[PDB]
């Protein structure tokens, strides 16, 4: 009811609509100021001009307001004090003023070693500060020109950050649609202030002055002239709050140094609204705790750090802090850091007591995954206590095979040493599905391009109309997928990329990440099919989808026959496609690409396994040869069945591909997929 509320305030009058018509009974304002708070300060007003009826008019306005004041400037915290000095110590009770509150922005006196690298449990790390400049009034209070002043000083100092810091303002008067559109898709964008906003004044000279600044990681993002002068933000994936508090400092206390903050020893940080005084901070963290929410120990956790959970996919909640004043930001991140690691070793308990045990689902008779044909108890239990040098256990490799009971094979590598650790269980499901391969044989990797001779067979593309071979391929030094922490995604992401760069002929092309793919770019690359989206059940059970979708992407060349998956379910699905049939020029631009990644980085590889991967069909040459291929006539003749099982090659209604990775060199594979398409083309002229 804004036109009610202007009438009182029109007259100088106590507001009415506070004796509750629907008025919040928990309204402070409403608690607070009553007939004679009001005719002993309706008269006073600030340097700036700020009145009584302008800082409580949100709360007039707006009923429902839990708060309902603003302060104009920092004389109105102490001119209409009897009023916010009340506001302020009921909020943040037990907080007493006279008591005083202390400010600490070093990142040193932080203790916070990475939670959850791996990211198991923690999701998004993000922390808040609001900040308001010196020399000026607070949001409400500002004048047109001291709000383009403010503007300028803080684009001046942002556009002069380097390092991890550096990035681009973009102010809202103006701003192409284009701009616009890609701000809201990454979160970015602030619009007009709701209706409290409105009322407290606060959207005076929409949109001027107002800007976003971010840097080129989009991990730190400032929000100027919104509801304070400054909403300073840093946050990232996963857990490094430690990090993240660490890239906060140096920009606000830069900040700080060339500009200064408004600052008192009994408020600390002065914000527009009392709720948001003394760190002015809200730290936060995204993890999933289902089991730790029903433990009956929770809520006297958040108690004891002094944490708050709210609602967000399931069992994932936004843990922060509840406290802003009486504390310092240093004390309000480790309270945060030191909550969540205790909600956390709460999780791992339950999780680890259901692990403990063998999986029970398994011993039903309609299962038929490899994992329930080989995962005895007595094995389980001669396993189960084993974790390799990355923490990967035997349940991390078998939880899709038991969270997806449908599975064919259900185990997964989180990394090479559970190709080793776990070798009782992974001998047998790989030399069952790779049967008759025997692990004793060894493997012999071969991309010689040059030793494959293979005339073109259908040229007229008669019967042969296209060929495709793909290869996975993991990066060495690191983990397979399913085990693969935030940084090391990142980091085989750029150098990948870095790789894939460097690509001349026709192997250039350029990169398209998943993250901060727009509109445009998207359609198109699915029109060509080149578009591979979050992985199944399967994979998200097995870890593969952990921060999705950052870290992954696309590349492929001009001519589209030279494709590359970045850390979809491998690290590394390298594509090389093209016409109809000529098999020994597709696989002459795969080596090409192939030997040239592995020359720069190396692949994860061993004499008994070949190739490795996260899963353990895809070992050996971790390639697949494929042909489409008219052949009527043939496919009927009594020698195809002959054929196919004598060139160890599958068809499938028509895609004729290879059967063979383990045992077998690529350079035979390929060689051998030739030579039984030459001889099943070969009756086709029968
Ligand atoms: N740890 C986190 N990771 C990612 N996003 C977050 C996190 N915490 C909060 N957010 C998001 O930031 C947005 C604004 O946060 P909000 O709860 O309004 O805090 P603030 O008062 O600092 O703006 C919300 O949409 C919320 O989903």
């Amino acid at each position: 009811d804004p036109e009610t509320a202007a009438k009182f305030k029109s007259k100088n009058a106590f507001p009415d609509p506070l004796n509750d018509p629907k008025c919040n009974p928990k309204s402070l304002v409403k608690k607070y100021l009553t007939p004679k708070v009001f005719e002993s300060l309706k008269n006073k007003k600030t340097k700036l001009g700020i009145t009584l009826w302008d800082c409580i008019n949100s709360g007039v306005v707006n009923l429902d307001s839990g708060v309902g004041v603003y302060a104009g400037d920092e004389e109105s915290y102490t001119l209409f004090g009897p009023l916010f000095d009340a506001i302020i110590e009921d909020y943040h009770s037990p907080y007493k003023l006279a008591t005083g509150h202390n400010s600490d922005m070093n990142p040193a006196h932080v203790k916070a070693p990475d939670l959850d690298p791996a990211n198991r449990y923690i999701r998004s790390t993000r922390i808040r500060v609001a900040r308001s400049l010196k020399g000026y009034g607070l949001a409400p209070g500002v004048t047109k020109a001291h709000r383009l002043e403010i503007e300028k000083k803080v684009v001046g100092v942002l556009t002069s950050l380097t390092g991890d810091l550096a990035g681009k303002y973009y102010p809202l008067s103006g701003m192409d649609e284009k701009t616009r559109q890609q701000l809201v898709d990454d979160h970015f964008l602030f619009k007009k202030g709701d209706r409290f906003l409105e009322a407290a004044g606060i959207n005076k000279e929409w949109p001027e002055g107002r800007g976003i600044y971010h840097n080129n990681d989009k991990t730190f993002l400032v929000w100027l002239n919104e509801e304070d002068h400054l909403r300073i933000i840093s946050m990232e994936k996963g857990s490094d709050i430690g990090s993240v508090f660490s890239r906060l400092c140096r920009a606000v206390n830069e900040i700080d140094k060339k500009l200064g903050f408004q600052h008192t020893k009994k408020h600390g940080y002065l914000t527009s609204c009392p709720s948001n005084l003394g760190t002015g901070m809200r730290a936060s963290v995204h993890v999933k705790i289902p089991h730790a929410k029903e433990h009956p120990d929770f809520e006297n956790i958040l108690t004891k750090y002094h944490i708050q959970a709210r609602g967000i996919d399931a069992g994932v909640y936004d843990i922060s802090n509840r406290r802003r004043l009486g504390l310092s930001e240093v004390q309000c991140v480790q309270d945060m850091y030191d909550g969540v690691k205790a909600l956390m070793e709460l999780e791992k308990e339950a999780i680890a007591k259901k692990r403990s045990v063998f999986p029970e689902v398994l011993k039903n008779p309609e299962v038929k995954s490899l994992l329930r044909k080989y995962l005895t108890p007595e094995l389980f239990d001669s396993l189960k206590d084993k974790k390799t040098a990355k923490g990967i256990s035997l349940y991390d490799c078998i939880n899709s095979g038991v969270e997806n009971l449908d599975s064919s094979c259900g185990v997964y590598a989180g990394d090479e040493e559970c190709y080793t650790l776990f070798a009782p269980l992974f001998d047998k499901i790989v030399e069952d599905y790779h049967s008759p391969y025997k692990l004793a044989n060894k493997h012999t990797s071969d991309m010689n391009p040059e030793k494959v001779d293979a005339p073109n067979l259908d040229p007229e593309g008669t019967y042969i109309r296209s060929t495709r071979i793909r290869v996975a391929r993991n990066v060495k030094g690191y983990a397979l997928t399913p085990g693969l922490t935030r940084n090391e995604r990142l980091d085989i992401e750029r150098k990948v990329v870095g790789v894939l760069s460097s690509l001349t002929g026709d192997l250039a092309g350029q990169y398209y990440p998943l993250t901060g793919m727009d509109e445009a770019t998207r359609q198109k690359l699915v029109n060509d099919h080149f578009l591979f989206k979050k992985g199944d059940r399967f994979l998200e059970a097995a870890g593969v989808n952990k921060l999705w979708p950052e870290g992954r992407g696309i590349f492929h060349n001009n001519d589209k026959t030279f494709l590359v998956w970045i850390n979809e379910e491998d690290q590394l699905r390298i594509i090389s496609m093209e016409k109809g049939s000529d098999i020994g020029s597709v696989f002459g631009r795969l080596c090409r690409a192939v030997n040239e990644i592995d020359k720069q980085l190396g692949f994860q590889h061993t004499d008994a396994h070949g190739y490795l991967s996260g899963c353990p069909t895809n070992l050996g040459t971790g390639m697949r040869a494929s042909v489409h291929v008219k052949i009527p006539k043939a496919s009927a003749h009594p020698d195809f069945q002959k054929i196919c099982d004598e060139f160890h090659i599958q068809a499938r209604g028509f895609d004729i591909s290879n059967r063979r990775r383990l045992g077998l060199s690529e350079v035979q594979c390929v060689q051998d997929m030739y030579n039984g398409v030459k001889k099943l083309l070969e009756i086709e002229k029968s």
